[PDB]
């Protein structure tokens, strides 16, 4: 077999692209004409930084003014006051919504790779991603079936009898199972590119995985051979057994970031509104 | 010990149908929807005396609750002071075009904005319809009875008239109940009564509210996608397989069974099957009655998406309009 | 009998995608919000000073007369709304030209989209008729014993499939290529070998709008008919044979024998390396780019209807 499990392996191996989402990051902040043309219109008392320096120059034909200290320099103002706020009290929420996506994708990531290593230490090969031979593979004497990704490559593909099939009944191979690590990556981490985690292709390999599930050997949801998860099932659902489960929590927070995707693209364009607003207010003070 | 992974595939399906669509998880939040009424309250400044009055009837905007409001809108809610919210100067006229154009502009909306929530409301319906008809053999799914299934000779073998994949309870029934019994498809599945070729629909009424109880304490709290509807199908063209059969009308990858068979409509382990041989002619897995409902509501609930983007869109033309109501409504406080 | 449908659908699927048009019109709304709004550019001339009020620096009186169904009066706004008008004007100046970019970047986006489906169904971007440039010789589509120009296309594979000398309704459940018999390439009997074998694509074909999704859920379908466990001797990989099984060769006589072994052309086990999941990777890349720019050409004519609006604010100055 040996096919959904390398499969796995390059999913739970891809890239998790924080900026690939995030994007622009120029229309982010405030913008800094509604910054510039606010300072000019503060009246006769708060205009008197350094910052006033880049203001009124730099006119980039060959750009700002003092208008008339009359009301309608505060006339302006109040216009563009709540124009101000606005782009900083949505900025705001922008670089909240970055908090949001950077959590997620993250945790996702740590979803990912705790599907496959232990926790997040999947730097170094942990002997504590494999286990034994009885209760991880067999499960018997404790539950602790199916855990990681590779925590299945070593039943059915390790004892003897097996003409590398999938590519100590009883006891523990922990260490044969760190060796037959190395043995069986080298039939894998091809990757496929690395290209960017998809809700999509973790539901394709959680499909595929379905597939595979079934064998007619000795000892219904099963995959000699070793694996019953069976026995940790409980209720027929893979939402019980442990990676699959790591893999749906990281497709959920996965799908979070197209819902703030859809949130942040359109408040970036409400910035790139207020600062077209701000203009044609300035004139507002003739 | 049998048909597990065909039963899987099927429960898969029935989930999603199981699953509810609930109208509001894309119609959203509706508070901001309306015209503003900060741009209905600015409007009303800008009117000088005449048109300002409860004996406009002839012209009235929404003083349906019989004006009042309109010398109560000058309100104070801001911060520890009180600014917020009108002389009768030119700037006063000239502002109440400005306010007008948006003023009708965030009505049309409104409108806009109401029509794809009406398109929204159809469309779920029609998907939540659909899921049913796969379910059951009506949009409504109500009462595990009725007669929403069909004869063994019909709905499993298709002997008499093609009916296979009627309801996915059809293929449920006819895979999960035999006179051999074992753990077929479930824990409690034997599936006695439909048994013969004669079986009726009512037999396996009898025996569905016993070999279905797995599959509805595993639906999970969660909501239909397009590609749920996807997944469901590709684990059941996965499982459809049994290189065992009648020769011609016997073309397999269409049987969702096991061992030698010659017949769907009879009491051995084997016939617990349903061939699609005489409903599959196009040659499609997707032909199966309860696939192209399942198509059609995924179909439908990707429609909503493109109009839930549309419905965003329109909210955050509405709050634009209600900012360039306060730049139009600065025009009148000049001297 | 019907021993290679599994595998026959999964590349039917992909055909039907193909033989599929995108309708470069769809993902465009209208042409009237693209170009810049004339109400502004009337707006201009209403403030357009006095002086170089008709002095076109090389008409404008035509124009002056065209907004018959306020007054240009010589006030402050006379100079002092046309400077903000002056700032939208150009700014919806600049928004057009944009927007005429994204639609051309559309339009190329769709193009590359389309000639790749194309590429891959046939191997050029032009599936105007059946030609023996579209397949290859068993040694090369099929078997990879000579050259190792395998997945070149998926009228390739479905001949190298569906065509033997044994073979009973092997599948698109009409008859069994008949010429394309072993070592006998003919990429001209590959030919021969299609109108009869290609007959059910030709009514899969749906409704169904090009997709990114559906070329990437095809691709998931092929995977899974992927394999041939039996086959034979080294170099060939088991998990990438798409045949009956029990074989030694490919496009042989045998029904078994119609087989595509990838091994020769695959590398690093990966199927997106096939020539024709390869274009259908370039058809959705290039599908997904499409409805990204759309959304920013939404964008665009939103913020030129907001254009026109502050106009108006600008220009009630005046009064
Ligand atoms: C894009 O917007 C700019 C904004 O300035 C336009 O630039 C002006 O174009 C007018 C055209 O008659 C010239 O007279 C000005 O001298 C230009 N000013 C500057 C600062 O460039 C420009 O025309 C717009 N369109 C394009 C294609 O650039
Ligand atoms: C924006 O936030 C400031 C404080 O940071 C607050 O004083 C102001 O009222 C807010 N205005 C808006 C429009 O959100
Ligand atoms: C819709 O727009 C028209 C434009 O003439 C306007 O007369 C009408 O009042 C608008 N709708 C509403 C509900 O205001
Ligand atoms: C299913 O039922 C048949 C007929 O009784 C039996 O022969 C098989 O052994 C069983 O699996
Ligand atoms: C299916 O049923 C047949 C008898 O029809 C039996 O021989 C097989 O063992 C069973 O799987
Ligand atoms: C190819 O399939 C045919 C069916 O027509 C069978 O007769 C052969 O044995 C097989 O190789
Ligand atoms: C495919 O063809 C081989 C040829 O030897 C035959 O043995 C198999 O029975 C068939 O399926």
């Amino acid at each position: 077999q040996y096919e959904a499990l390398c499969g796995a392996y390059a999913i739970t191996k891809q890239a998790i692209s924080d900026a690939e989402y995030i994007g622009d990051t120029t229309g982010d902040p405030r913008p800094k004409e509604v910054e510039d043309l606010y300072i000019m219109t503060l009246s006769d008392e708060d205009y008197n930084e350094k910052r006033k320096s880049d203001i009124l120059q730099r006119r980039d034909t060959y750009i700002h003014s003092i208008p008339a200290n009359s009301e309608a320099r505060a006339a302006a103002h109040v216009a563009i006051k709540r124009l101000f706020y606005k782009a900083g009290n949505l900025s705001a929420n922008i670089a909240a919504a970055i908090s949001s996506i950077k959590a997620d994708t993250r945790s996702a990531g740590e979803a990912l790779n705790r599907a496959r290593c232990g926790q997040a230490d999947c730097k170094a090969p942990d002997q504590k991603w494999f286990e034994t031979r009885s209760k991880a593979c067999s499960g018997t004497g404790e539950q602790k079936q199916g855990m990681t990704i590779a925590s299945d490559i070593s039943c059915l593909c390790s004892a003897a009898t097996g003409e590398t099939l999938c590519s100590r009944g009883g006891e523990g191979t922990a260490a044969n199972a760190q060796t037959d690590w190395s043995t069986t990556i080298a039939d894998c981490d091809r990757n496929v590119e690395g290209k960017a985690p998809s809700p999509a292709a973790i539901e394709a390999a959680i499909a595929v995985f379905r597939a595979a599930l079934g064998n007619a050997e000795f000892t219904a949801f099963v995959l000699a051979a070793c694996v019953d998860y069976t026995n940790k099932l409980a209720r027929g659902t893979i939402n019980d057994i442990p990676w699959i489960e790591q893999l749906r929590t990281a497709a959920a927070k996965l799908a979070g970031v197209a819902g703030t995707r859809a949130q942040l693209d359109g408040m970036r364009q409400e910035m790139r509104i207020i600062e077209d607003q701000a203009w044609q207010a300035f004139a507002l003070a003739t």
